[PDB]
């Protein structure tokens, strides 16, 4: 089957465990971050990934992760596209604190899943629809 | 057809009216809420479903939302697995309000789709992309 | 290859259309919008599109869109549905702005892709689950 292969930052990074297969995948904090009400902190998520080819990952927050630590993401869902595959290309959570909080390193804080690209499209100007 | 199983928290709850297949289907808060600015409330949308197999639900706000009730969904896009099918599963929007809102019984305040879930895929660790 | 139907509002508007390989596609401001903290505004797009029958368009905000201009979208993600094709149905971003800002007129601020509509569903009322 397609796969997707996995760099981590460094050992310290908690493993994405087994998968239960067709679920959306956490991620988790790769540090500790504190952010207080009313600021922005992009969260390191500790991996990089080369998505199957013609695949993107759409990243959103867990149902808990307002109730658990007060944040919202910013860009409402990340897209990260194939081409994002690189050596040093990490992810991060961008979070908004709406009110003091703290995120501890290895908090599943967002989730992930894989979804094919559109197809392609050709776009053709009209002067009347 | 595939087969949507819906059960209703009681007798109060307007029902899900017969829709026309493809667009986006509107669900109703199950109770009056009062939310005061800058603060949270889960809103009981009054729904439990059994999804076709191998699927998931997305929830997100309508278009007219943020206008008519100053909330945003906090979680972005609710992901409802197939697994959350229980005879008490019940389906809530989580609203955090920008101002002092009332939302009211029968409010269509959030949409849904369901989607195919993601193919087997395989993660491989590697030490460089 | 899937025909895109586009108007634009008038001759200032930046035309988009490109070879497009799947990638996302960013949309503009159609004028400057000055935006306070904690108020909300409709930035014109410019555009109306006639989308592939049978399916619908989404709309995020691009991954820099808060750090550059500190708005977040409102609705999460913009639903289109194919049958918003008419000759006035302009695309707007729903921005609620989280401190002072000025998008200005040819801004990317949102992308946007299609996808095939949820098939044909058949919602069946049970007593329980
Ligand atoms: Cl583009
Ligand atoms: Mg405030
Ligand atoms: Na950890
Ligand atoms: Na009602
Ligand atoms: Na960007």
């Amino acid at each position: 089957t397609m796969q997707i292969k996995i760099k981590y930052l460094d050992e310290t990074q908690t493993r994405i465990s087994k998968i239960e297969q067709g679920d959306w995948i956490d991620l988790r904090a790769a540090e500790d971050v504190t952010i207080k009400k009313d600021e922005f902190k992009l969260v390191p998520l500790g991996v990089a990934m080369e998505l199957p080819e013609g695949y993107e990952a759409h990243v959103v927050p867990r149902s808990s992760t307002y109730k658990n630590f007060g944040v919202i993401q910013t860009n409402s869902m990340g897209v990260i596209d194939e081409s994002y595959k690189g050596d040093n290309d990490f992810w991060f959570f961008p979070a908004y604190a709406l009110r003091d909080t703290e995120i501890k390193k290895g908090d599943r804080i967002c989730q992930f899943r894989i979804m094919k690209k559109m197809p392609a499209v050709e776009l053709v100007e009209v002067e009347h629809l």
